[PDB]
């Protein structure tokens, strides 16, 4: 027999965690102190995963979210939902993705639970699913209120390849539309 | 000011076909591992994943730097970050639409470019099935796993509304793989 | 069978995570189900550490802890401490090393607190500081009661160097005595 | 120049993250690159220390480009030396790591006690970082050795200094009067 040994690359910033990594580099390029925290496992399979932001204009001595503390989660995962939603503070914020996420119904009585459905806005609105992070970065930022928006949708057009400026610059602003109408489970 | 903690909970293309590979030859009685590379850096970069495979025991769970047999690459800094470990004369499939190599780099290894974002996008019509273009592609060129148990490993695996769809994702890969000539 | 969650917490060399790692490969060893769950951060220096261990005799649908059903944690470090241990569910079990970490006073009241001085029992009573993490791994395993104490021993004794059974044997011994002994604060 | 290190072991892991952190200290870029496997026992360990005074725009070591690799074990020394630059330097500790012939001619190799250093020298294991730390600078010519000095000296504890500086100035010693094989 042989040993085989075979090695796949990728491109990066492809799924909703990337939401992520652009509003950390936002609050750093303002000259606020920002970490993001990650996380993986011994498992072979790929599954949820999540990246956590933190953000404040003092130097962060915990470079890691406090469980219990969390001010806001978006989720497109249901058992990432599951998992890691018993984090966010009572009363946080947490926007769902109807088609993927179901919460336990003693769930919308602990948290401010808004159904955003991310995913079918990317693709069938932008036109492009890859967006799908920037979708979920300006919901993020809006009801976070954690930073300035045209700050923010800045940051990420310099940020982004220059092919999906167009798209990207349109999936924020529906964003920001969405996050603005959705209402509480 | 504020404090302010945000958690966001998702999810991977080609990565996904480095993982399939592995839980296929794991339910074949083989010995796999799946390792895997992360950085400091705010932003994550191109991903990398080495799957090692052996009918024996595995004693070191890595890829061994200048023994690579096959690599397929999507990303440009990836590709060129990341291409050196595989051995001299090794495969490496590459998309030929975002990686360019160095002319050098085929005197070195024997490159092939597949399209494989296209396939996926265009022919099967779903980009998310690139994984199983990419999966196909890296078992027919490196000879690691059998087709046949491969693609009914993988059929088993995905959710049966996307099974037409990827099993097309599969055949596909293999086709492109079977006519591909390396780059002189 | 039933399902364990561990949380175990330490910074830089605080052989603490270690503990979670021969703990998962003994109940492997056994033919249950085991996954070890990991975090890092955006910054090149090593600062707090957590690990997370997940058991079952069943597949395991999710390879990461659920924040607030964590049965157990122990913590050598205050920060990490005061970060995770909001995952704990509650009435769940804690221990601390107390010459390193301070509980707020309300924290008594939602977890049970045990402290045990897991660094200084290896350091002094054992004579060698790396054995803490056999120290904590016995701690770990006879509070939460997710694997049987003889096949545990014997476990990592064969993981360990031939010429460090006598002290690890006996660090193992020793976490068990004072789990054994420990009241909750 | 960009400086791209590697550290092997199962310590030396450690002198990286140090490294890294005074390199960024005196107005540097640097980044730490690191790999895991799907089991949940630890094994080899390897972290890549990549240093720039201008924006690294790939956060991982380039396969081909590594400088200088330290190792301390032999399963990672024969998993990741294949990544170091024809040419490169690479310092293994050898009580524990036992090259093939034929790397002696392919890279530049050099024998240094590294654990016993700390443990027998210095009188406590644990320094072996600090050594590691020390050689690694020296070999791969990346930093100041003085202000890394005193960076590393205000990062550790205070009890410690003297342990410290003292691992500090050995490792420098060691990979000074190096020859290699």
């Amino acid at each position: 027999s042989l040993k085989y040994q075979l090695r796949f690359g990728g491109e990066g910033g492809q799924g909703v965690i990337t939401a992520g990594e652009i509003l950390a580099e936002a609050a750093i390029k303002e000259g606020r102190q920002a970490f993001k925290a990650s996380t993986y496992t011994s498992q072979v399979r790929g599954g949820p995963t999540k990246v956590d932001i933190i953000i404040d204009d003092k130097e962060i001595l915990f470079p890691y979210a406090v469980e219990g503390e969390v001010d806001f989660m978006l989720s497109t995962a249901d058992k990432g939902y599951k998992g890691f939603r018993g984090g966010v503070k009572e009363g946080g914020i947490i926007v769902v993705e109807p088609n993927l996420v179901h919460p336990e119904s003693e769930d919308y009585k602990k948290w401010q639970i808004f159904e955003i459905p991310i995913i079918t806005i990317a693709k069938d609105e932008v036109g492009n699913v890859a967006t799908q992070s920037v979708v979920a970065l300006a919901i993020a930022a809006y009801m976070s209120k954690c930073i300035d928006l045209d700050v923010l949708k800045e940051t990420m057009l310099h940020m982004v390849p220059a092919k999906t400026r167009d798209a990207n610059a349109k999936a924020f602003d529906l964003g920001v539309k969405y996050a603005t109408q959705a209402k509480p489970h």
